[PDB]
């Protein structure tokens, strides 16, 4: 019996398999365990970050350099600068992801953070990879990690 | 026997994820039911082809948690969309496409109203609200499975 | 545990059965063990192919009149010719798949291929499902088998 349910597994393991990467194209890009998907329009912070929240994800969170450029490839292929979920509107110049920890990486593109008008207190990664802090009321390629 | 557990266990956690990727951000999940729009419009009867060669159906909503399920992706593209329901067999009856009339319906104030004297399509707006509209107009296909 | 186990797994099929079929809606086709999925946009072959093998597909290769009909539909729905994956580049007038194996199976117009101007290597398909032989230089539909 077992022999026998678990050949039912490993069919649906073969299929799912097929079908994952079929979900991933074009729009998203796997990498360890986590799924980066772009939604392939713009939005001002406020906006994007609700999208992926009510989706059941965050915004991307590139935790590693491997994971930076999984997120590069996206904001490469849709050629949009993309918005991340860090922010420092807590406390000037302290980025820090939703949960208030603070960053175990960057990229930060040379001369930035730099709090341009005094007020840019979200970040933006551009097709180059590097990051650079913007104004949330910018628009910028929306893309969810899950 | 167990690492047979493990292996389930596995699936159960990846096709989680799985549908969550998948329902961003053109679906949108209720009940048993699933909700996709393709992005685009078409008159109604194309409308209806692409959903049933998918193996589906124009959306029909069946509750005030459906329609707003629904709701949330006509909202998100900006365009109103089609349902299945029409009156064309009985003017003034509307009902799904099996047969049966409908269970459930939330239309906007003095809706249905056959204006011009042909309208036998449903139409949902941003707001959820429904209105009868003519059957040849192109509004936002969304498809259930 | 079985009767617990079992139902779990019944469960999952009935819900992979579901997704499938929203996952294909509306830029897939699933024939047979393969299936088909439009990127939605047009490109020349070379980045067209890179696009798939990066995703861990290749370009639709149809073996058959009921694999060739079923990316057909993907063709008629986005009205835009695609790419093939197979090209006679090696050797002119010998086309050949990517593994470097010869066709078992073609669908050419009257007349094709003809190597128009001595510069056409690669293979299109148009909306009514025949084949023509076209320069891999021309920008068409993406259409990736998985
Ligand atoms: O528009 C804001 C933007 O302007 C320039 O590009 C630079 O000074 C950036 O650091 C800054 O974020
Ligand atoms: O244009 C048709 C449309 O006009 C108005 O919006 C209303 O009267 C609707 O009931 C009707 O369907
Ligand atoms: O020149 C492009 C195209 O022109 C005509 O349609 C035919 O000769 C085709 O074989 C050729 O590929
Ligand atoms: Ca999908
Ligand atoms: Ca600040
Ligand atoms: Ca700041
Ligand atoms: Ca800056
Ligand atoms: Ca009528
Ligand atoms: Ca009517
Ligand atoms: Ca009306
Ligand atoms: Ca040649
Ligand atoms: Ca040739
Ligand atoms: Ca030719």
């Amino acid at each position: 019996q077992v022999e026998a349910l678990q050949g039912q597994v490993q069919h649906l393991q073969a299929a799912f398999s097929q079908y994952k990467k079929v979900e991933l194209f074009p729009n998203g890009q796997s990498v360890g365990e986590k799924i980066f998907k772009t939604a392939g329009f713009v939005k001002p912070f406020t906006e994007a970050q609700l999208l992926c929240t009510q989706a059941g994800g965050q915004l991307a969170s590139p935790r590693s350099a491997a994971e930076n450029a999984a997120l590069q490839q996206l904001v490469v292929a849709k050629n949009e600068a993309a918005f991340l979920s860090m922010t420092d509107s807590k406390t000037e110049g302290k980025f820090t992801y939703p949960t208030g920890e603070s960053l175990v990486y960057s990229n930060w593109a040379p001369g930035e953070p730099n709090d341009d008008g005094g007020s840019e207190d979200c970040v933006e990664i551009f097709t180059n990879g590097k990051w650079n802090d913007r104004a949330c009321g910018e628009k910028r390629l929306v893309v969810c990690e899950f």
